[PDB]
């Protein structure tokens, strides 16, 4: 019934073949680009634009329950798996998707503005310098959001 967003891991260099298949199947998806802000080793927030994936090898896909539990998506060549727990795909938290979808639909200048309501831990992940370390922190973050909670 209701549709959720999931993280799909794929072979990074094969994005064109993977995205073409997903578009053929008429899925809503996006591979976000690295933002134009990052925290330097000296901790100052600086500007750049490198036209790189935000999380290399990962894309966000919207699907219902029967689509993520069927093997139609994971059978696509160079698609590896959904980000899962015990084999069960993990839907992305709504506040995370809110920030990501806002950056997809707005300008780079508006995406760079100091926006209230961004979860602090996710905002700091978006500022991470190295793309592969940024992916690993993001996976750990959405896993921690799914499996834990503090009062």
């Amino acid at each position: 019934g209701p549709m959720e967003w999931y993280v799909l891991q794929f072979t990074t260099t094969r994005f064109a073949a993977v995205f073409a298949h997903l578009e053929r199947l008429n899925f809503s998806y996006f591979c976000p680009m690295e933002t134009e802000r990052y925290r330097r080793p000296d901790k100052i927030i600086s500007y750049r634009e490198r036209r790189l994936p935000l999380f290399p090898g990962y894309l966000f896909i919207q699907a219902d329950f029967e689509e993520v539990h069927s093997t139609t998506i994971t059978a696509i060549p160079y698609v590896q798996r959904f980000i899962s727990f015990g084999g069960e795909p993990l839907p992305v938290p709504e506040d995370v998707m809110a920030e990501l979808l806002y950056r997809q639909s707005h300008t780079t200048a508006q995406a760079n503005l100091l926006r209230k309501s961004i979860p602090h831990d996710f905002a700091e992940i978006l500022l991470m310098d190295n793309p592969q370390q940024r992916s690993m922190a993001f996976i750990h973050y959405i896993t921690e959001r799914s499996l834990t909670h503090k009062m």
